[PDB]
């Protein structure tokens, strides 16, 4: 029947979907969520064999183990074990588009397991198997007899094995298809893998059982009274002596309890549900659930007889909270949310798409630690434990159906086709059925990038109907269609409109007020964090805070989808699209996260943490005003530390308790500050510190900071005049300057500082020269490829204007002696095919003090694309251990991504001055630097710099970080000006005009000296 | 203007004067101006100016130079934005080209006198025998800034001897969203802390 090439057959013999069950036979266990003897795990060592197509599978395999099979761990993705290649493609389907057909060569994973079943499970009751995740479709047999079939790789498929097992050993056989008609609905932008990748379990339920239960919590107007409503359904034989008891506990205290026999109220002319009952429990003063304070109760559902015998118990954690949209705003417990969100895929560099509790916990802790309060399950229902952790740790979740048909043309070709309604329907209804009792889920999503089709509208309504408790969103077809309660665009810019036909991306501020519009706006994806990015992040946050209806967004995305590969030497390396021989592929486009695949943060994470702070500050005088952005909690685990320093020299500091109500203000007065010892800028830095450990942070965790310039006393003190005067030596070839142990050499034919000596040591490996380019960031490159050049990308514009190829032409090189110094004057023109791109005019003044002052004035032709940078660079002879500077830090920071950085004195090992992005590019800059120290050198002024063992040239010629090799010496890039890095998206120019180097004329000055 | 340094050096084809001043108030240094004046065998005087402004002092109205020229000429010819008065936050209507107007048109007769007549984005200014070149904003008239601020009605102003020239490297916006509270937008306030500008003064 080739059920896998028929969207009319998404399953065969599968059981109804339902919330997490465990069939406890002891109620106290159900109360405490302890392991149930009735829910067993089948994870571990299974038998597996790979075949190129289902037709190649031998019939012997149904009844007997194939001798050639290997033993492997389950769950797993077979690509991760090396049986075939994983493929990374973004939009284009990995298979020919010819629905509902799939290729005849269709990788087939034959899994089997021999396992025991105790007779006790078979004497009474029902034994079902549950496959939490099989990608993408499969047939199941038990003891050689066919049981059923299933699709939708991201929801559990359950089958009744009752009539198929026997006491003792039994053998399961699972034939898993890599491609199926379900693949047409699984076009997410991620690695394409397959296999039994989520848990496998066996659950015993009594014949008379709890088959479903839904929990709702409704409130009075001020939230001081709620009613907990639990609708309970059974399967099995109704009998008057049956009862259901629903009890509610807060910790170890029972808050309420109610019992009733089965029999629902009348629904229509034929009566009511004799097999259901609804219990209603009053709760006074409930402790409310939020991501700020995830208060939870425990609902325990007992099915039992009137005489008191328990049949079974099921249960769930309950979060008393209301979610509603009113007057244009999304409210949680009656207060408007400000979503500090992130999209997060289930990805692990070694295990592929297999998730584990440790990784889940690690992500959640980092998220909270970085001021995130919400996650979007891009773009499918997650492993069930995710929801439980979000309930308990506290994060708002957008749960999204596993439906994405991005590669179709037009994108809604399937979603507007009624023949595809059934399959889509199962992906939305089965999700709701499974996840509707989790308080962490606050919004349902109909999927991702599948255009807007009538199937969406029907499904949107179904949800609205079954679960009025949470809003429904969906971005396809323009982000504001009739299938979404929230305007939820992806990559809409703050101020700039992108009026694409049919599905324009309006500026978010403008979108809210279009004629007739009244919904809240929350970006489903924004601030594409690919590579060196997150430029302009603060512009979003400023807009979210000023506009009530701009309720935030989900950054794209949490973690790079890089995979580990091993070299000839067995050393691991981070790989991306095409590294597995996969083609076509979308290369590094799968790496867009705030963290590397191993969870090490990229530099952008600190920017997000700062902008997403929950405390806002203002300074007037020496009075700090702290405003809380929390909606429910008081600042009961926070103190404010303040420190004032003079050019990095600590002058004073203090601590003050913070006692701020949600939404309130606190005024703190700083102590009188004594006058500073010398000239310079005083800087105030404040930090919110949590003194006590929480479930998600260590004692001492810093959750917020801010800085301001205080008084500045400019220096007017004349410098003690040199006891020595430098000597110039003129030669045809060079101008040399000597001062004591120092010597400076300027080549007359190049017009550059070609060498410097300290004692008998040469200081340079390459001369000091102007630099106007950078090893292109992912955002500079966009969709440009050598085979498909995108002429609009910044990289292409620079390349085309000859910025990377320009050669310096000397216009002038002269020397003069002053009363106390030597002055070298140069002028160079960089040209390209007859065009003068830039002109650099400089003066170098070396005085009796040994300092070399460099003054630079650059002219940039108005008609050349604005350059990536304006600065100098050189390769120093030395390699030193530390980098010390007075400027913004400590982490990498760029013009449009420096708000999180603080001005102070920093000292790091040199390696920390290099950010190892997987795809190498310009990196490691630090801006607003007034003093930089390295080895015996010191540079002073007001510049941006980067320092590392890799030249810009090497960075731009290298595709993977693991192939980089340290150069001799150290590459210093010192810039007077640097362009923004952008990131609103990574496939179109996104650097805002204010961060482009369009001034035409630029001036900067550096002093180079000995430390 | 306290003098911090004033030197002279003789070069190959020129004389270089270097200066540094600090403007203070009550012992507080508000601004520091560092300059070099390079006079070459061509007779042109190149002035380079680097100013530092205390971060804690209110952002200043302008950063430039001024003098009262002996000369009174009939016309003002410039290559920059015009022909009418234009300020940083009010210059979109002005066009860049070569303008030439009578002196009096370089003064705007606001009934309540104030700074006025500025022209921005100027690359070359000609007046009498003088020529200034750079990338500056300027105003030129028979009235000093001092006289304008001390006079409440335009009919009371009197032409001073000669001509007052105000040449700025930078000038603050004029604002106007309202006229009773500070209204010049952040991007038009001179808050950069360090400012650089250069001009060449020559005859003809
Ligand atoms: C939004 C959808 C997501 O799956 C990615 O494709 C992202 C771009 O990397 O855009
Ligand atoms: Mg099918
Ligand atoms: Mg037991
Ligand atoms: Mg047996
Ligand atoms: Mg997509
Ligand atoms: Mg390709
Ligand atoms: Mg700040
Ligand atoms: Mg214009
Ligand atoms: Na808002
Ligand atoms: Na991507
Ligand atoms: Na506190
Ligand atoms: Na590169
Ligand atoms: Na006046």
């Amino acid at each position: 029947r080739r059920d896998w090439e028929n969207p009319g057959v998404t399953q065969l013999n599968r059981l109804a979907a339902h919330p997490p069950f465990a069939s406890w036979r002891n109620s106290e266990e159900a109360r405490t969520d302890r392991p149930s003897q009735q829910l067993r795990s089948l994870n571990g060592e299974w038998r597996f064999a790979w075949f190129p197509a289902p037709e190649a599978v031998p019939e012997s395999w149904l009844e007997c183990d194939l001798p050639e099979a290997d033993t492997v761990v389950v769950p797993s993705n077979w690509q991760m074990h090396g049986y075939d290649a994983p493929i990374y493609t973004n939009v284009t389907y990995p298979i020919t588009v010819n629905p509902p057909f799939v290729p005849t060569e269709n990788p087939t994973g034959c899994y089997s397991l021999t396992f025991n079943v105790d007779e006790s499970w078979l004497q009474e009751g029902q034994t079902r198997i549950i496959f939490d995740g099989v990608n993408s479709a499969f047939h199941l047999w038990c003891n050689g007899r066919w049981v059923g079939y299933g699709q939708d790789s991201r929801l559990p498929s359950e089958f009744d094995l009752s009539a198929f097992l026997r006491a003792g050993e039994n053998r399961l056989a699972v034939m898993v298809l890599r491609w199926s008609d379900g693949s047409y609905l699984e076009d997410q932008d991620m690695w394409r893998m397959s296999g039994i990748f989520r848990d496998v379990s066996l659950l015993h339920k009594p014949t008379t059982q709890i088959s479903d239960f839904h929990v709702a919590t409704r409130f009075n107007d001020d939230f001081s009274r709620a009613v907990l409503e639990a609708e309970v359904q059974m399967c099995g034989e109704l009998r008057d002596y049956l009862r259901v008891t629903v009890s509610l506990w807060q910790g170890e205290t029972q808050v309420a309890s109610g019992t009733a026999p089965f029999g629902g109220e009348i629904i229509d002319e034929r009566g009511g549900y004799a097999d259901r009952v609804t219990l209603r429990l009053n709760v006074e003063n409930p402790k409310l659930w939020s991501a700020e304070i995830p208060n939870l109760y425990r609902a325990v559902v007992e099915l039992h007889t009137a005489d008191g015998t328990l049949i079974e118990a099921e249960a769930c954690d309950v979060g008393f909270r209301e979610v509603r949209i009113e007057n244009g705003l999304l409210l949680l417990n009656g207060k408007p949310l400000l979503i500090r969100g992130v999209n997060r895929h289930e990805h692990h560099p070694l295990h592929g798409q297999v998730m584990d509790e440790q990784t889940m916990v690690q992500d959640i802790l980092l998220m909270k630690q970085n001021n995130f309060n919400a996650v979007r399950c891009s773009h499918y229902p997650n492993h069930p434990l995710w929801y439980t952790l979000c309930d308990r740790y506290g994060l708002y979740v957008v749960d999204e159906a596993n439906i994405e048909t991005h590669g179709m043309v037009p994108m809604n070709r399937l979603t507007d086709d009624p023949r595809w309604l059934p399959a889509m329907s199962e992906r939305v209804t089965r999700m709701v059925q499974r996840d509707r009792n989790h308080p962490s889920v606050i919004i349902w999503s109909l999927g991702n990038e599948s255009g807007h089709g009538a199937n969406h509208d029907a499904l949107y309504r179904w949800i609205k109907s079954v679960d009025p408790s949470r809003p429904v969103q969906y971005e396809g077809g323009g982000a504001d269609t009739t299938a979404t309660d929230i305007i939820c665009p992806m990559y809409a810019r703050v101020d700039e409109d992108q009026p694409f036909p049919a599905v324009p991306k309006w500026s978010i501020k403008k979108w809210l007020s279009l004629p007739g519009e009244t919904r809240p706006l929350i970006l489903c994806e924004y601030a594409h964090a690919m590579g060196n990015s997150l430029g302009g992040f603060a512009k979003y946050w400023q807009a979210f805070r000023q506009y009530p209806r701009l309720q935030g967004g989900f950054v794209w995305d949490w973690v790079d989808q890089s995979l580990i590969k091993y070299d000839e030497n067995g050393n691991p390396w981070s790989a991306y699209g095409g590294d597995f021989g996969d083609t076509p592929n979308d290369r590094q486009f799968c790496m867009n996260g705030l963290v590397f695949a191993d969870r090490t943060p990229h530099p952008a994470l600190t920017e997000a943490k700062h902008q997403q702070q929950f405390f806002q500050f203002r300074l007037s005088g020496q009075t700090i005003e702290v405003t809380s952005e929390y909606l429910f909690r008081h600042s009961d685990n926070e103190l404010l530390h303040w420190m004032v320093a003079l050019d990095g020299k600590p002058l004073a500091s203090g601590e003050v308790p913070l006692d701020v109500a949600p939404q309130g203000k606190q005024l703190i007065e700083l102590p009188e500050l004594p006058q500073p010892e010398s000239a310079g800028q005083l800087w105030l830095t404040v930090r919110v510190v949590q003194p006590n450990a929480t479930a998600w942070s260590e004692a001492g965790h810093i959750s917020a900071w801010q800085q301001w310039r205080l008084a500045e006393n400019l220096s007017v003190t004349l410098p003690a005049a040199s006891h020595a005067i430098p000597h110039l030596t003129t030669s045809e070839m060079d101008f040399c300057i000597e001062l004591g142990n120092k010597r400076w050499q300027f080549n007359r034919q190049s017009g550059f500082l070609s060498q410097m000596w300290i004692g008998d040591k040469k200081q340079l490996l390459t001369p000091l020269r102007d630099q106007f380019t950078r090893a292109p960031l992912d955002n500079d490159i966009g969709v440009s490829e050598a085979t498909r050049i995108d002429p609009n990308a910044w990289v292409e514009r620079w390349k085309a204007a000859g910025h990377y190829q320009a050669e310096a032409a000397l216009l002038q090189c002269t020397a003069d002696t002053l009363a106390d110094a030597v002055l070298i004057t140069t002028a160079h023109a960089w040209q390209h095919q007859g065009k003068t791109l830039f002109i650099s005019r400089k003066t170098y003044r070396i005085d009796g003090s040994g300092q070399m002052a460099i003054t630079v004035d650059v002219e940039v032709a108005s008609d050349t694309p604005h350059p990536a940078r304006i600065g100098l660079n050189c390769q120093l002879a030395q390699v030193a251990e530390r980098v010390n500077w007075l400027g913004l830090g400590p982490q990498e920071n760029y013009p449009d991504r420096l708000t999180a950085a603080c001005f102070d004195r920093w000292d790091l090992p040199l390696s920390d001055m290099y950010t190892p992005y997987v795809f190498p590019s310009e990196n490691g800059l630090r801006c607003g630097t007034r003093e930089l120290n390295y080895g015996p050198h010191q540079w002073r002024g007001d510049f941006q710099f980067n320092i590392s063992r890799y030249s810009q040239q090497q960075l731009m010629e290298t595709s993977h970080r693991h192939l980089l090799h340290a150069e001799e010496g150290t590459w210093l890039n010192i810039d007077g000006f640097h362009m923004g890095i952008g990131g609103d998206d990574s496939w179109s120019p996104s650097v805002s005009a204010e961060f482009q180097l369009s001034a035409g004329r630029y001036h900067y000055q550096l002093v180079w000296c000995q430390k």
